[PDB]
């Protein structure tokens, strides 16, 4: 009989009414995921992004080194330019 | 407030669907479009931290060796200072 058919029915849509919410939380869920794995990429960029970084400012800062170095062998070396060209105008 | 007819409506829906049909399309080759931006974007970024890279490791280098030539004019100069005052 259709009696049957009514019971089914009742179970079956009390069923869907729970999949439903069920669904609905595994979208909290699931938002709440992407924010975590949002942050997550963030900092790795981040420190790779300090790597890269770091990479430049060193040759950076040996560049300036090795431009003040280079300064200081000149300043000596062209203080002795002036010396050999007032020595050689004594000969 | 005019009323329509049914038969009218379904002309007006069924030109609706149309029109959204194609913004679908445009909507999608703009996707595209932006993807490929992007991807180009990330090249350009990669490319110029390369070339900075580049230029600072030549200049490393030419300044490594412009100091060590100057050292040994330097000491030249020490050199010939040196005998030169040896003789006179």
């Amino acid at each position: 009989t259709r009696t049957n058919e009514k019971v089914e029915l009742q179970e079956l849509n009390d069923r869907f009414a729970n999949l439903i919410d069920k669904v609905r939380f595994l979208e909290q869920q699931n938002k709440i995921l992407l924010a975590e794995l949002e942050q997550l990429k963030g900092q790795g960029k981040s420190r790779l992004g300090d790597l890269y970084e770091e990479e430049m400012r060193e040759l950076r800062r040996q560049v300036d080194q090795l431009t003040n170095d280079k300064a200081r062998v000149e300043v000596e070396r062209d203080n002795l330019a002036e010396d050999i060209m007032r020595l050689r105008e004594k000969l």
